């Protein structure tokens, strides 16, 4: 169940922003959105597959565990944040994507198929390249099943070990405050091309009280000036419900 | 820990507030401490809330916590902050050290199991007399700020007697503060203001995971007065800004 919300349209209007909050208190059983039709619609997910990704390293033994370094080979790397050894939290709080195309490569098409099939994730197209197919191939998913699969990694439900389950959730905490906590994801595909614009996300859940807010927003960008309303716009929506 | 020197550097944080307290610092990579106070850093406090972490390891193991998703539920008898009379999540009571609800888990877990796990974890003097839901509040039990990094580090490492899965849920309960940079994991403690010439005792405790590096730090100080307490944190944050670890 989806139901529509129209009460979060001026924080889209007052940017000229085309794009989709998801939010569902408690579950994915209701959610609330300012779109039903891109709420379900498919784009592809950037860094935001550094969650199944990692859980998947992990799984697969690829990542030998918690404590893992990720070393830099010296060798030059498209951003210089990601030029230094790293950790998995590290490594996905600076988006360090040649650390993960290794991972990629390591578990391999096969197995990698496997997992997305379980995890249920999205449209679970690895076709034409390993180490691209979340960046620019055919992988796409959703606001929604971005939603369903976070809850299911904050319940441990995901066909992995609780432990490895725990040790990415760590590596997802974006925010601590003594009133809430956020575990958090972002992603970014690029500009994309002739009228046809890249897509920026941020997902995510919100624990608060006793209460739990799953969240996932998405958003046509063709200028990367534009990159912070991937956090400010849902962030704002979040901050007047009274979340975070 | 592999070694400790004594580093009178940081002693400036300390006049400042005129503050009777040690900071110690460890890294994790070189296993090497540095600390103000050589001597306080062996003396043992009172743990107060501090002793929340093996307490919530110790619960979860015995099962008497079930897991990371358990509400604490509030019933409606009054307690001694309302902060606490509310219902909690683990890392709820832990971040606002909600005594009741882990004396209650102490008591569930009981004398013997207590004591076992305190070996086990080599938590301090390891004397859990004094009552079962006191000891560490207003009895016994005694722990050093060398004996809390130490301890704080086996955690780090999942290597306490407990499941790695367990030291994980209570880990993540720990969470302070996050930044892409930096993740602080830590726990506050404070016993009282004391009586007088023996004033009470305050903790900070934690660590502190930078780059690829980690920071196993543990503050007390005495204190007799509540306006002093937020120094508990302002001193030891201050000593890691100026080391470069946060900020």
């Amino acid at each position: 169940s989806i139901t529509e919300n129209t009460s979060w349209n001026k924080e889209f209007s007052a940017e000229a922003v085309n794009g989709v909050f998801v939010l569902c208190k408690s579950s994915s059983k209701s959610c609330a959105t300012n779109d039903l039709a891109r709420a379900s619609k498919e784009y592809l997910p950037a860094s935001t597959f550094k969650i199944p990704n990692a859980i998947i390293g992990l799984e697969t033994g690829v990542i030998k565990n918690e404590h893992q370094v990720f070393k830099w080979d010296g060798k030059p790397r498209a951003m210089k944040q990601w030029e230094r050894d790293l950790t998995l939290r590290g490594a996905i709080q600076v988006s360090a994507v040649p650390v993960f195309q290794q991972i990629a490569r390591e578990v391999g098409e096969v197995r990698m198929q496997k997992y997305l099939k379980k995890f249920s994730y999205g449209n679970q197209n690895i076709s034409g390249g390993i180490d691209k197919f979340a960046l620019e191939g055919q992988l796409r998913i959703s606001a929604v099943n971005q939603v369903e699969f976070l809850e299911s990694l904050y319940l441990n439900k995901l066909s992995a070990s609780k432990e490895n389950q725990l040790i990415v959730k760590e590596a997802l905490v974006t925010e601590a405050a003594p009133e809430y906590l956020v575990h958090s994801k972002t992603g970014f595909s690029g500009v994309g091309t002739e009228s046809n614009p890249g897509v920026a996300w941020w997902v995510g859940w919100v624990e608060k009280e006793t209460e739990v807010y799953f969240f996932a927003f998405n958003m046509d960008i063709d200028n990367e000036s534009k990159l912070p309303l991937r956090k400010s716009i849902p962030t704002k929506i979040m901050e007047s419900e009274g979340i975070i």
